[PDB]
């Protein structure tokens, strides 16, 4: 990345801003902007690139061979009982939340067992989070 | 990365800002901006790049071979009972939260068993968090 | 990275700012800005790069071989009972939170078993945290 910007409200190169209930009288504004941008990003000069994978098996006895990749979830139990017994009561639940395994952003790249790779990998995440808002 | 910016409210190269209830009279503003940017990022000059992987097995006896990658979750139990018994009571739950395994940002890169790689890996995360807001 | 900036409210190269209830009279502002930026970042000059992995097995007897990567979670138990018995009572729970394994930012890079890599790895995280706000 080159230019990553997070701005809460207002982003401006030039901002002539006047707010409310304001007197803006007898103003002479002169502005000259000579802006130039030159970009040379991700230039590659490879005369020879070689990726080689070789597997050779000869008169071999293989048994009980197990290969497991990443992210192996096994024998997982969730138990969230919710028992509510009432007896001449006044129940007032305004905003009650029961969240189980809530995912917002899941970015996965090159999650493998055997990988051979060359170059650039980029991940960018921007957000403005707000889970619960009870007024 | 080159230029990473976090700004809460206002980002400006030039900001002529006037707020409320203001008198802005008899003003002469003159502005000249000669801005130049030159960027030479991620330039690679490789005459010869070689990646080599070789596996050779000869008259070999392999048994009980186990390979497990990362992120191995096994035999995980969650138990969150919620028993509520009422007897002539006044229940007032305004904002009650029960959160189990809540994920917001999960970025995964090159999570493997065997990896051969070359270059640049970049991860950028920006956020403005707010979980619970009870007014 | 080159330029990492965190700013709470206001970021400005030039800020002519006038607040409220202000008298701004008889002002002569003259501004000249000659700004130049030159960037030469991440330049690589490799005549020959070699990565080599070789495995050779000969008349070998292998047994009970176990390889486990990172992040191995096994036999994990969570138990959070919540028993509430009422008897002519007045329950007032404004903002009660029960959080179990709450993740906000999880960035993972090159979490492997065997890794061969070359270059640049960058991780940048910016946030403005606020978990609980009970007014
Ligand atoms: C604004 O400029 C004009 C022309 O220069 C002038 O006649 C006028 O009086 C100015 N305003 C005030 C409030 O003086
Ligand atoms: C920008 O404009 C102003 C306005 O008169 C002038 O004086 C200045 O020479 C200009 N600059 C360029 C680089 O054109
Ligand atoms: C890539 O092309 C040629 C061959 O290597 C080289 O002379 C040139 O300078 C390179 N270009 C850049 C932008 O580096
Ligand atoms: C391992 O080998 C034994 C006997 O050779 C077999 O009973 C067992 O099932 C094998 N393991 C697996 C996971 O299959
Ligand atoms: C603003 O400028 C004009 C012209 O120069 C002038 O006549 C006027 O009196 C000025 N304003 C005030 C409040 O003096
Ligand atoms: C910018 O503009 C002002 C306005 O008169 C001028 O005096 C100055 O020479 C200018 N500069 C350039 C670099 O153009
Ligand atoms: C890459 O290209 C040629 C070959 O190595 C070299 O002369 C040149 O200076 C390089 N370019 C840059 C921008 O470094
Ligand atoms: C290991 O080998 C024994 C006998 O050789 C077998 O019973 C067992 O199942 C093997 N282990 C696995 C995990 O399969
Ligand atoms: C502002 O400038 C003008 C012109 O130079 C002048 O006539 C006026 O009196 C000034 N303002 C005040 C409040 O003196
Ligand atoms: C910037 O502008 C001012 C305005 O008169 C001028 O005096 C100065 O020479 C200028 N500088 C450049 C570098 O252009
Ligand atoms: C890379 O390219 C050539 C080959 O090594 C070298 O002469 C040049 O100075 C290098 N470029 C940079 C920007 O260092
Ligand atoms: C280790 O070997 C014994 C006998 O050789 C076998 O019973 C056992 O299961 C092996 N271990 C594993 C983890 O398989």
């Amino acid at each position: 990345s080159i230019d990553v910007k997070y701005i809460g409200v207002k982003s401006a190169y030039v901002s002539y801003d006047v707010q409310k209930r304001t007197i803006y009288l007898n103003i002479t504004n002169t502005l000259n902007i000579t802006n130039n941008n030159y970009y040379s990003v991700e230039v590659e000069n490879i005369t020879a690139q070689v990726q080689f994978s070789k597997t050779v098996i000869g008169k071999a006895r293989l048994n009980n061979i197990s290969i497991i990749g990443p992210l192996d979830m096994k024998q997982i139990d969730y138990t969230v009982p919710t028992v509510i017994a009432e007896e001449m009561s006044y129940m007032y639940d305004f905003c009650t939340l029961i969240s189980i395994k809530v995912h917002n952003i899941v970015l996965m790249m090159q999650v493998t067992v055997t990988t051979t790779y060359f170059g650039h990998s980029e991940q960018i995440s921007q957000e403005r989070y707000q889970y619960v808002d009870c007024g």
